[PDB]
């Protein structure tokens, strides 16, 4: 838990269009801010700045069962980070996250799948952005 932002972070989250829409980017922030360790702040009040933005949001068919039906999902994407630090300087750059799941065969992904899956992936996804920035 050592880091090098300061203690007040505004963090951004931004979502892809879609539409199978489900909330999540309030999650994002609320994870992102809890890794990282300091406390949440409005814009024009924050030190640091980093803006998350997910991307390539994608349902990967990981296996089949015997009649060729999806049974296994690998969920993956990637967080686009725009950091400006309180000195000025700027960091842009991407990290990965993916998550397996199974499902049962011809049924269609639950929102409730959908959720834990972009949230478990973006959660992999910031422990790298973590490190890093270490």
């Amino acid at each position: 838990a050592n880091n090098i932002f300061d203690e007040k972070v505004y963090v951004n989250v931004e979502l892809s269009q879609q539409d199978n829409s489900i909330y999540v980017a309030d999650t994002l922030k609320e994870m992102v801010i809890s890794k990282l360790g300091r406390k949440l702040a409005l814009k024009h009040e924050a030190d640091d700045v980093i803006n998350v933005k997910m991307n390539n949001l994608e349902f990967i068919p990981l296996a089949y069962d015997k009649n060729g039906y999806v049974i296994s999902y690998k969920a993956k994407l990637n967080l686009d980070f725009n950091v400006v630090f309180k000195d000025g300087s700027s960091q842009a750059f991407s990290t990965s996250g993916s998550y397996n799941f199974e499902i049962s065969p011809n049924s269609i992904i639950s929102d409730s799948a959908r959720y834990e899956a972009i949230r478990a992936a973006s959660s992999e996804a910031f422990d790298e952005f973590i490190s890093v920035i270490a």
